[PDB]
């Protein structure tokens, strides 16, 4: 199958990518995807476990190889041994380029960049691009799926926003300042027929005229921001306090981490998008909220290994307060990567079934699961194996 | 109704008295009580939270109160004023001199004793003892529920725990070298017909001869070993890695306490009883069992208040190393006590709507539950619901 | 000795109160006690261990008893008893009015206040009305404290606090603008003669008009910041790195608390007083400024209880990072305490020596100590010890 | 200079010989080493940093090179790129073959392993092959550094390890019985008249025959145990309670590491060479003696990343019970290997002084430093600098 790529260099897409051809060429192991569970025996039927890929960029690099090994340099997040080993299908995996509109202060940051609003073109001529660009990379098992650089929060506009229509008078009009990437790209992929993932918090296919689109073309899509660390344990251990009928008085989670991300994510401009997302994240698990902070800090030295810590203050019998620590210590692209390749998987399985608008049984891999409040991590998983059962 | 606690002057069952006295009192909160859900409304038409305590020790001291007393005193688990609220009432709740046979050698650490056996009695005599004594205090709405020290594994023989027939044999005998206290307890809480829960690791009802008795004599009973801290945490986080096809590759739990409890489990004698559990708890999560070390000490200056360090080693995508760690910080008899409330109201519930046997639905409660491998704990809740659902 | 407490009211000031009573009333062991270690016996010599209280305050409330019991009600930080048994002596501890000058958006957070600007007054009023306050408390064996509130950054001015010229003009020609309660409440000590130690961030007497003033006077002072809680553990584990060559690439602290100060603090413009700190700490420690984050954050339920969350960073032979995780829980007001007291009796041991201007030698009591690059702890410590041997 | 190392293809040996040539090959730089700190500027005049390696060794292994490749493989402490650059350096390294004698149990963990008693050889003989091998390789410029696996408990004998005559009648008289390994090599090294140093927790040169045979033969010597990680953070920071006049009421430390000495160490006969080496350690800075557990478990996955869990508990002012919890991850071969070359570079500079006998001042390195009582971190590290001072 076909997986085309927003932001293809990126740490999270590259090592998808890189782990795709290890397993395909035989010398890495199936551990970490979802797909490859034994309850979802059959879906090989589906979506084999075969990918080829393509995508856009706004970086300067040469190709995905190149990419990979810059974000393996300052990482060692896996075997050199594999690199090596994958060196030559990487390296001919070109970008195309990209569009990074509306993206904020911190794209500079990405340090060489070249888009589509660069050469001066109108909305409709880059949308156009992007189209040709995917259009001529697609056949009919091609999904979509954004893994580039977190937006700011968006310039939100009923008139644009609000319909299919008034989007297209965006586009037409050639009205930028309405515009974010993610929004472009998203809808050249539900434009063109294709299921569309967001991993990321960027609004992409979640304003309403672009879920009208799906909805009218019959394209499945899903997200939003993947859920690979911390959030999924949060998410996986709040239920815990509710079944013991205990009473969570306060949930503090920090993390901290380098990396393009974090470096962007620290500016309370920017950092806004993951402050609201672990609370109302919580009661919608207890059925009442605790008082909650959620922190992400820029530390240079951890680059992309994302560390967390969270306390959990709690009242048991007699009211008595007590205390849980927790730490949580790991590489965000390792636990994201795999989840790319079952969303693509379990999306291309979604299209073939006819699912067509948002997949909200696709929670299970998102902070913010669009169009549904299951967010329990323990239900999320119960739902995804039940969807999957259902129409296997 | 009433409740029979075996251990009745340990600090589980004190605070559990307390608890239950200061919310009649109506003067603390219902935190932590499982059976106070929003999902059990309407199990107060079978089981109100209505309590009357007696119960077996073989500790010298002269009521629930001074036991309660000593407890708080060294631990302060809550406020002073409780526990003057609730003096009268406590000090109504007299103990009965039980047996302590076959024990383990650290019987010792409590002190001052008196025993049955201690009195040169029969296996013949100790069970009419100690069943008239229950009998003396049982109605229709009474149950046996055990919370005494940990019993060092028993001599083994199939002739005597085999089947109802060889325990009557062994008790005729007064083959005292193959009997243990939990079990006579257990033995005379079924013989009378009440119902009978075991939240400790001792074989109490547990073994073959037992769950005989259950079935014929027709009485629900439950346990063993009730799951309240750091193993709460185990089986509701570790089936995150299930959900996410990582590899655990190594778990270690390191727990230390101070109090009764602490001395005699860290040992050799009973320490053995407590480490069989959790990589075949493990096993039964991940599918596979990884390297999981499970370890106890003595640790006087925490006193009741068990601190666990655990450590999650963990493969995800290309076979990469990851690390987890928590804390967990508790007062044991809080998380303790509210179950052995919620483990009564239950078993009511369960003898009122005609259940026998072993209740494998109350999995949810128990650290080695009988006649279940459901161990996850989310798992375990949809079970505890869905019972209740079925009977109600 | 008489100490005279601004800030008489709060946790750390009363909880000195009521341990000062607790160990003479002989209700108390003096765990705690810096000046209590055997290195400085002979010190009751100069000064012994009793005390009488006073102070200024802004809140209403009767007697610094009702002000500890307040805070005791919600933290319960000692025994019911101990506040019991030294109920009589605090009710003899009134606080008299003082000035909130400039002290802050928090001073909103500190619930009903009244103050001397509250009657309109004048700086020179003001001042004149603090000094004869303390002047009928005060005898030839007082010394002041400061406990109040942390102020923001001080509105700069070198005209008004670069000399003591400038000062009493600024005094003299009422200009408030200028003028925060600490300063006014310092000059008042020192005017009057007396040895002054500030046990917090707020410029108190390190205005370069106040060090002057005390020199002039020939007046012992310290300060300024206690480091009682995490700050301790870094200036006591940051050596250790450097001992052995390793290079930090990273260090960060997280702290949590509730309670008045948490509040305060939890404001932006109040929280500046502990940023940026201990960057310049670590260089002063290690040589070289790694990359450092200091963070305290409202944490409602923990109250007095700050609970510190350090990460540290670094690489030992051939470049190989590392990682060092703690944990610090205690009462902030239990460790702070103590070292009024030993501050107390240590400045008017200076005093009763002839020391005048700031006792670099006290470096161990402060996270910003005046005048000397002394930080690591352990240096700090022998410091303290041969300071005093020098003197005894 | 040359350094002899017993134990030559171990992760310690390997890793201090492949940062070595590193660093001589100028392609890493000279962070972890405690004598290329300021204070020692000069140590070169008398001891340049420039090594020549040959050694001990049971294994087989081709040479120095295959050793530190296979260490290298399971651990990748560091760069595949540093191996690579040493390869020809290390190849050239071939371990002469020596004794096993009385390490236990513990031996059948390494693999396949020759002896010189595997030749039904005598005391006499072994011996004097021993000091072949080194005489062979030594100039007026080599050290000999033990960093074998931790024997367990030496076979007690009073006369034969009591004096020298007794030693050498030991060994004359062939009473294998009673010498093991670490006494041979040391015995071999002293009487060759080479400095000698013992990084291990085994005897070693610390029995009185062997120091009265260094005093005898002038020649300067240290030990005993590598202090690396866990131990140093507490030499480093249990002072801090000291200093603050606080009671530690117990302290719990608990690491876990797989590979070759966790293995040794998991088997209870071996795990005694730091049992009841650390509440003498605490008491030693406290004055006190609190409760201490030490504990040290075998972890497969963790292979050579000792990681370690402490968990101080604390009184402080009014006797309030406060907590303090660290997490040490670090790679033993990295904190490890520095101190080798180090302790090299000191040995040489104290010979090159005329020091002789047991050499205290050392004691920084170690965890059972010989003839000293000065545990705190601290405290060793100026007694350190000072020695160099008092003799540069
Ligand atoms: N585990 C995780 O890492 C995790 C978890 C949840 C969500 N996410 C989301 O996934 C994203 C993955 O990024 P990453 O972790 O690989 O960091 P990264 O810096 O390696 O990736 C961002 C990449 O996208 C490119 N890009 C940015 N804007 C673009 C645009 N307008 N058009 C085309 N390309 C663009 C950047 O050049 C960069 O190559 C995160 O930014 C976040 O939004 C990640
Ligand atoms: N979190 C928890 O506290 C928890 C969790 C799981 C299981 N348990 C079970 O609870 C038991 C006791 O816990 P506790 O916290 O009350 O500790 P505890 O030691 O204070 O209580 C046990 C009490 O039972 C008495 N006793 C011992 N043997 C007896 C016997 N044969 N017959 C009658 N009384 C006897 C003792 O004198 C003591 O007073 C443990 O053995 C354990 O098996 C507790
Ligand atoms: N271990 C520690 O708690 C620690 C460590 C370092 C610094 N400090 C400093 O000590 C201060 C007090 O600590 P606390 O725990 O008692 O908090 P707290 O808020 O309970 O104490 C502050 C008290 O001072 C009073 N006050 C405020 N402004 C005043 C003014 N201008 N004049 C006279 N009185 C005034 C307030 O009414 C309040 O009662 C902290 O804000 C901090 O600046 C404390
Ligand atoms: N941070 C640390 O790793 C550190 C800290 C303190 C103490 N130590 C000590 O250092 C030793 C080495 O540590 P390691 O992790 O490199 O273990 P390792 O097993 O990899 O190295 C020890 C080597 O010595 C060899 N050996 C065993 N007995 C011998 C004998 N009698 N003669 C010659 N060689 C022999 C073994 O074959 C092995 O290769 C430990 O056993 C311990 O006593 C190490
Ligand atoms: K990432
Ligand atoms: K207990
Ligand atoms: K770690």
């Amino acid at each position: 199958m076909k997986v085309w790529l927003v932001g293809a260099y990126g740490i999270v897409s590259t090592t998808a990518m890189v782990g795709a051809r290890a397993i395909e060429r035989g010398i890495a192991p199936k551990i970490g995807l979802v797909s490859e569970l034994p309850h979802f025996e059959g879906i090989e039927k589906y979506a084999p476990f075969s990918f080829e890929f393509g995508g856009h960029e706004i970086r300067l690099l040469s190709n995905a190889y190149e990419a990979a090994k810059e974000h393996w340099e300052l990482n060692r997040h896996f075997d050199r041994e594999i690199l090596e080993a994958v060196k030559s299908d990487l390296e001919g995996i070109v970008a195309r380029k990209g569009t990074a509109l509306n993206c904020g202060s911190g794209i500079k940051e990405l340090g060489d960049i070249k888009t589509l609003e660069g050469e001066g073109l109108s909305l409709a001529e880059m949308v156009s691009r992007i189209e040709e660009d995917i259009k001529s990379f697609a056949d009919d098992e091609t999904v979509v799926i954004n893994v580039a650089s977190t937006e700011p929060l968006p310039n939100y506009s009923e008139e644009y926003h609000g319909s299919l229509e008034g989007f297209e008078r965006m586009i037409d009009e050639d009205r930028k300042e309405y515009a974010s990437a993610s929004m472009l790209y998203a809808y050249a992929a539900l434009k063109l027929g294709l299921p569309y993932a967001n991993f990321t918090p960027s609004p992409g296919s979640a304003i309403p005229a672009l879920k009208e689109l799906a909805e009218k073309k019959g394209v499945p899509h899903a997200g939003n921001d993947g859920k690979t660390g911390e959030t999924l344990v949060k998410t996986t251990l709040a239920p815990m306090f509710a079944y013991r009928n205990m009473e969570v008085v306060g949930w503090m989670s920090y993390a901290i981490l380098g990396d393009y991300d974090g470096k962007v994510l620290s500016a309370r401009d920017n950092k806004e998008s993951k402050v609201l997302s672990k609370d109302k994240v919580l009661e919608k698990m207890l059925g009442y909220s605790p008082y909650s902070i959620t922190e992400i800090q820029y530390f240079p030295s951890l680059v992309d290994n994302k560390t967390a810590f969270d306390f959990v203050h709690f009242k048991g019998f007699l009211g008595k307060l007590m205390k849980f620590y927790f730490i949580w210590d790991a590489i965000d692209a390792i636990v994201a990567a795999p989840l790319i390749l079952d969303i693509a998987r379990f999306l291309l399985f979604a299209k073939k079934k006819g699912v067509k608008g948002v997949v909200k049984e696709m929670a299970f891999f998102f902070k913010s699961p669009m169009d549904t409040n299951v967010i329990n991590t323990h239900e999320q998983f119960v739902v995804l194996k039940e969807w999957y059962s259902n129409l296997k």
